[PDB]
């Protein structure tokens, strides 16, 4: 396992803890090691490990922003950015649990849980026209057109006729999406990376995690993770305290939205994640 | 009336449908800080500071994109009485018990290391350096300050040692390479215990953050946790030279005069007494 082939670079890590005792995320580039305060990225390829130098600018840069809330800090040096390659990246392990629907039925909870999604989205979105995130960031282009022929070529094969009829219908709406490189967009913004305070009052947005797709792009990719999560109300919610509940944008988010499971799906896919890949294809086969 | 139950209106829009009667509050010079469970509030004690709190909001956002190998706290909320909403660095300091086991003081010393040197990479970056205060010789303001205000409370003999550690101030090289937090003493230092050996969470406190001279950070490092465990860092650091060792004694010299002055100023009979112990 991937913590016993790393346990010396670990015990140097995280001196004194048990491997036993941690816990592993999947990334499709680097396996995420979880210590009770911090987080150890570890590159499962030469190329994974060539990444991680513009990671550590990407998080540094993630970390300056005004988004009201936390995100996982680099704890390497500086320095780190100009290597060829790192075989780690530790960032600071943001506190929190994600927040159950549930908890949205409360009209006094969805409001305050809703206007703290739009401070994150509304400094997300201002960060985006900042030639110094512009540099750091990714931005590419016909990602839709793109992410279309990944689905055909990767999930394709393990759906049913139905399926692919279904999501055939979904990715076809893509190629009228407008290409927008505006905001900083998280890129998987579903509500497992979103967590919040375990205290009394009500929810307070603790941070979030899991930039491994960010990018310059449209603001819509994140706003369609949450309605996909939520659904339309909370969605709508949103969009009116953010001021972004404009035919133009909703269309867009309803487009982005209905691809937003085989967005996971394809993540699951190409991280190994079984389970996920079978949420994620529920409906789909 | 109670200084949660006068911010009542505020930290209801901050934390709400959190029980203000449930939180603590605790003061340094110019904040009194509102601690909830994953942040605190600051507001201004005085009107110079209330001023003052938007330059600061700035400063530790500043300090909030550095790589100083943990955590800050992070700004996550400014207004208008102006406050600021930082993150709640967790942890607890360390305790110098913990150091007479040569394994964790290895690890400790370490984790001082890099945050000591991210400060000092960062010192170098002109950006952080137009953003955080860079006064010109504050050593030589400090010993008029000391002259002015504890000459007077001080023995004859007294004001001969002062006058001669105030005299090494002065032959100070006026040095601006690193940032430097100021007030680097324990409590401002917190770590994450019980799960291995202990890790450092992160560091608070920074209102006397500025450009200087890094052996006032390694001076209080000493302060707290003697010259064993100094030594320990500057080797480890590569800082066991002979001028950063005079600078460091120089600077530690005056640690005494330091509380005297401030105790001095803010009428805390007890730390004036003790600063002033070898000096009447
Ligand atoms: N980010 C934080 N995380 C945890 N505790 C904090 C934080 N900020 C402040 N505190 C707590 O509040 C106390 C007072 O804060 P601090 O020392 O920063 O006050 P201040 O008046 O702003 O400082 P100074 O006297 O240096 O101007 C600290 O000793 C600590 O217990």
């Amino acid at each position: 396992g991937i913590l016993q082939a790393n346990r010396v670079l670990l015990s140097r890590l995280l001196p004194g803890v048990e491997p036993e005792g941690l816990t592993v995320r999947h990334g499709q580039f680097h396996q995420v090691v979880i210590a009770s305060d911090r987080v150890v990225c570890l590159p499962r390829t030469a190329a994974a490990a060539a990444r991680l130098p513009r990671r550590a600018a990407v998080m540094r840069v993630l970390a300056g922003l005004d988004l009201g809330c936390r995100t996982p800090r680099p704890l390497c040096e500086g320095s780190a950015e100009g290597a060829v390659e790192l075989p780690f990246l530790v960032l600071s392990r943001v506190p929190g649990a994600p927040l159950e629907a549930d908890a949205l039925e409360d009209s006094k909870v969805a409001e305050v849980v809703a206007a703290q999604y739009v401070t994150l989205l509304s400094g997300l979105a201002s960060a985006g026209a900042d030639e110094k995130v512009r540099a750091a960031l990714p931005a590419p282009q016909g990602r839709w057109r793109q992410f279309a022929a990944d689905v055909r070529a990767e999930l394709f094969p393990l759906m049913s006729d139905g399926g692919c009829r279904q999501a055939e219908r979904e990715l076809a709406a893509l190629d009228s999406l407008p290409d927008i490189t505006e905001a900083v967009v998280h890129g998987n913004l579903g509500a497992e990376n979103v967590l919040w305070v375990r205290d009394d009052g009500l929810p307070r947005l603790s941070g979030v995690i899991d930039w491994d797709e960010v990018s310059i792009g449209d603001p819509a990719e994140d706003l369609a993770a949450i309605g996909a999560g939520y659904g339309k109300d909370f969605l709508d919610q949103v969009l009116t305290l953010g001021g972004w509940s404009d035919r133009r944008m909703a269309t867009r988010i309803a487009t982005i939205r209905a691809t937003f499971a085989l967005q996971q799906a394809l993540s699951a896919c190409r991280d190994g994640d079984e389970e996920e890949l079978a949420d994620g294809l529920t409906g789909y086969r």
